[PDB]
């Protein structure tokens, strides 16, 4: 009964193949882990010194307190803070990589890279206060890259990728509570210090530190999107496909998996050059497909089809047709390196700090990107040749996907209804009830939740209640694989008011039809695009973000990055649903801060709800409360 | 049977008082924690994503692998790496605080602070390559503080507080393996990234990252010592006392506890001004005493007596005579805030990122240090008044302590035997066998080990075998409280060869007697002083550190900081004993790297040995192997 594992039919088909072939999957490893430790599940475990491990019984008798005296409050808050810091370390490390790549490009040290989006470069410079008049583009970009790198450490200004991206009124609220980050890596290190043994031991103080570190994560996300748009182009609407049926038995199938477009973007361009080399090997060409966020990056910019996402990533290999899986970092199940010996896939790592035992490592250097890409793709071609005559089982299952909804693209689409006040048509339809509010779906799948079940269940209820739904990361992946990015499904999925708006915008954009039911705003760093849209709406309305009828849902969250994103969503003022249990329930005081008293600090708050129908009701109630606070009908 | 808890008689006496008074201690909380989790003890637990908690059975059947596919190797190495990063975050955060204090002082923004050690300032500038000729001291110091802050982030040079403090041959070895840190907070963040889910998953690669992050920790330690010496004076030999008998019933007893001399040094100076204000309240004066590293800082510089250390810190409060405990950060059991309601002690926090629920917080700002110190001390005076007429139980137990052996002071002492080649008398006596080798004792006590039993057992065996013993942190605390810093105990404790050398040096220093059996080199950051001494010996000999008969022992380690120090001791080339089990035994491959194959990378290696007699034998064997490698008798 594979429907309990994934709601995606293509994944179900590959689970049947993996089972008959004896290939262990993430779901099998989860089953073998049950029952999981109740101390860890509730957050009541600490290993922060060698007197541990310490634990606290959720209920009953001793142990009641850690060996050093750490209470349940402290232990829970310290663990949570470390998870936020780890997420911030990932999103911002990605951004740092892109900042160094941009610097190299404009210094003449990496000619495979360039300023592709001159408009984005100039806007970012203007947002940061960097002068552009009479300056060469390469000098403007050098100053932007320098500013990006400076935000990682203390200096005479706070993190500009926070203070220049949120409205002044929100910055003032955050500053009053000491929550503006001083430097991205500075805050990460301060979290690791304050949570080490014998340091911070006050739950409120620890959690305020966590909120501030979550804003360091936001800055890394926003910096990542800004720099990737400069280097690779700001997305605009594009049509493609998703799910395993995008693999082609007669092509060299190459998955790009991981996170950074510095790698996946070059793979895409070089693969086109090597088409004739692929044909010589008996393929039709090189079919690049996406997994996880780096797949989202090349889908959003180039229309590269998405193969799969998150928890089901091993299933692409089980088809037998995946000739290469090209990795950089984050969210890659290390099982891929062993499964590859059963499936024939060549798994290739490329980043010095992210290797997997048993995978081939091909160092990638931006200074040699094209040559390193050809080396990698030639391994894929050789692998295609090795499977000559082997049957493959690619599920013949795919959906149509309209994506590429950057904030610039959303504003442009709306400008066709109101050229000089593009946000007004959206606001008009929020006021008249055709749009009840906005919900951002973000984050991962998680093996504890039947894959995609929370995303689709919640999305369907919100869409029927006229909520404008936007999505990023593997939430966008879930929704695309279930048809939520195909405009042909607007009639079935959308309430009448929402359908009217999607249709009006689409017809003004010449489509003869509507925008898709859900707007794909990109990768996990591109949650920063949703911030840009929400901040622009707040600024246009003259209100702070905690008065807007906008919510977020990390409906199947997994990674430390998703915890960090959820936390900065709360910190900027949003009601934020999480559909899995974070390790907080072992402390009622911590849970009460994160779900209730934080409202009095930032206006946002977590909504912890594992039942998706109930979560949808709670998200609708949060939206409707905001509408009432603005004096609107609901 | 309190001897199973601590070998310190004063601690035993206070344990009896705490038991009859019903005051729960760290030992009681440990007992309540037993049996501790075997997954955590062995390192085979992972909570790095919300699919967890994951665990791996050390032996037997499933679970055998984490849900994402993470092996035991990966899980163990990732946990270890996070501990190193957390330690680095603490030592280097301390150093960053001091760098900002020095900058403020010389900019005229904090007149309670100043350049006290002009000689140290100029030497550091010369070591770093900063010009001094024709420059004002305040400008030289501004450049030193700027250089310190720059080492936290990437720049055009690597971390100078690594590359300028180790010999070029060692830097070359480390560079060849990619182990030189690029920036202190940069490496901390990169560890948190690479150890997050779906990133680095190769044990060797992860551990190389850990070694590099341990060098970021070394840089933070060395920077902390350098800056504290500039601001507060480089230590020189001083005579004082240790143990609870240094408390005085008729004085206002104030403990400084935590880490940074930016706080404890001002408390010491202001307390002297407030003597008459204390007498008005009926005290004889203010008796400042030390706990943990900040106590070591003021002991080394000012001869402030040490009250207690590490695991036994609560016992100072149990006397009933501790009027205030002034805290900044690190290694403070948060139980102190609750015990204070039973003992009457005023526990005061002072740093924004290190608060304890139930303790009074008095913000300390360097710009207002004197006024903030008087506010704090007036709380202590009021507390002294409240205990008028209450009996106290101060154990009448103390030892004499000769300390203050900075590397400068050791070189000066040796220069009395050879003025222009001060290291030669030490080397001469290593060659002739009067000194078998050198052992650094470092790190914490740990409730799992009867307090001080490993430090004293190992030290006694090494001293009888003519090993020169140096000590820092709570290893120095253990040895001082058991008489190892009293020169009257040289005859009892030291082998004939070592006694001869300690006597020759002491008599050349006008003492009419020997140096003490163990040389106190200061706080935990002052492990960097041992590096300076060992690097100077290596440079004088023309060999790398991994050929010297020098070892280290973290005989009762606890904190993540101690893991980081142990790891950089291995990385710079030392055989390094740890006397508690770090969470590594669940992976034989990881254990084999850390105890064996790392020898081929750095020349150092861990010696994991919980039995102290056996650990002493293993340390002696390591020393003697080094002697043989140099062609010396042993
Ligand atoms: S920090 Fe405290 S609670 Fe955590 S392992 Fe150490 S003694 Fe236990
Ligand atoms: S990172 Fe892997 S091993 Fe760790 S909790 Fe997540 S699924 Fe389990
Ligand atoms: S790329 Fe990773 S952070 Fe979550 S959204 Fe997808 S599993
Ligand atoms: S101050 Fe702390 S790091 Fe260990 S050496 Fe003492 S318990
Ligand atoms: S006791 Fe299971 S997570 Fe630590
Ligand atoms: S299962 Fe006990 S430390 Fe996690
Ligand atoms: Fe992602
Ligand atoms: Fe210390
Ligand atoms: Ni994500
Ligand atoms: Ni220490």
């Amino acid at each position: 009964r594979q429907n309990l594992k994934s709601t995606d039919r293509a994944v179900q088909q590959m689970l049947d193949k993996a089972k008959r072939e004896g290939i262990q999957t993430v779901w099998d490893r989860y089953e073998a882990m049950k029952p999981q430790c109740g101390f860890g599940e509730t957050g009541l475990c600490c290993r922060h010194c060698l007197q541990g491990p310490c634990r606290i019984n959720p209920f009953g008798d001793e142990p009641k307190v850690g060996i050093c005296g750490a209470t349940a409050e402290v232990i829970v808050a310290r663990g949570l803070d470390r998870s936020i810091a780890a997420g911030a370390a990932g999103h911002s490390g990605h951004a740092k990589h892109l900042a160094h790549t941009l610097k190299k490009a404009v210094q003449g040290k990496a000619a495979s890279y360039m300023i592709k989006d001159r408009t984005k470069l100039h806007s970012i410079a203007k947002r940061l206060g960097i002068p552009t008049e009479g300056q060469k583009d390469e000098d403007i970009a050098l100053e932007v890259a320098k500013a990006a790198l400076a935000d990682f450490h203390e200096k005479d200004t706070p993190v500009l990728w926070v203070t220049t991206v949120l409205p002044p009124s929100r910055v003032k609220v955050l500053s009053a509570h000491g929550l503006i980050p001083a430097g991205i890596d500075h805050e990460i290190a301060e979290i690791m210090h304050r949570t080490s043994m014998g340091c911070d031991a006050d739950a409120q103080n620890l959690l305020l530190g966590g909120l501030r570190c979550s804003l360091a994560d936001l800055a890394g996300c926003y910096m990542g999107t800004d720099l990737a748009d400069i280097l690779f182009g700001t997305p605009a609407p594009v049509v493609t496909e998703s799910n395993l049926g995008v693999l082609k038995a007669d092509a060299v199938n190459v998955a790009v998996h991981g996170h950074n477009p510095v790698l996946s973007d070059i793979i895409v361009s070089v693969s086109k050059e090597m088409e004739n080399e692929a044909r010589a090997a008996g393929a039709t060409g090189i079919n690049v497909v996406g997994i996880c966020c780096t797949g989202n990056e090349v889908l959003m910019r180039h229309g590269i089809p998405a193969c799969t996402h998150s928890v089901s990533q091993e299933m692409a290999m089980i088809t037998g047709a995946l000739d290469a899986m090209i990795l950089d970092y984050q969210c890659i199940q290390p099982s891929v390196a062993t499964i590859a010996e059963c499936t024939g896939t060549t798994v290739i790592t490329t980043m010095e700090m992210s290797k997997i035992t048993g995978a081939t490592h091909v160092n990638f250097a931006e200074e040699a990107a094209v040559e390193n890409a050809k080396q990698i793709l030639r391994l894929a071609i050789d692998t295609f040749k090795r499977r000559k005559g082997k049957p493959v089982e690619i599920p013949n299952i795919k959906t149509k996907v309209v994506a590429g909804f950057s904030t610039e693209a959303i504003i442009n689409a709306l400008s066709k209804l109101n050229a000089n006040d593009p946000l007004k048509p959206l606001i008009d339809n929020v006021v008249n009830g055709n749009i009840r509010g906005v919900c951002l779906f973000a984050g991962c799948n998680n093996v504890k939740v039947p894959q995609d079940q929370n995303f689709t269940t919640i999305a369907r209820k919100l869409l029927k209640q006229n909520v404008l739904v936007v999505a990023t990361g593997c939430g966008a992946g879930a929704l695309m694989r279930h048809g939520f990015m195909d405009p042909a499904n607007v009639d079935e999925l959308c309430g009448d008011g929402l359908k009217a708006v999607l249709t009006a915008i689409g017809e003004a954009n010449g489509l003869g039809g509507p925008l898709p039911p859900v707007l794909h705003m990109g990768s996990c760093v591109d949650n920063s695009r949703a911030v840009a849209l929400v901040a622009a709406l707040a600024n246009r309305l003259g209100v702070d973000l905690d008065r807007l009828p906008v919510v977020a849902s990390a409906a199947e969250a997994m990674h430390e990055k998703a915890v960090a994103i959820g936390t900065w969503a709360v910190t900027i003022g949003l009601p934020t649903h999480i559909g899995v249990l974070p390790p907080i329930t072992g402390s009622l005081p911590v849970t009460q801060i994160l779900t209730s008293s934080v409202k009095d600090i930032t206006g946002g708050y977590f909504i912890v709800e594992l039942d998706p129908e109930t979560a949808a009701d709670k998200l609708l109630a949060a939206i409707n409360e905001r509408r009432a606070g603005l004096g609107l009908p609901w």
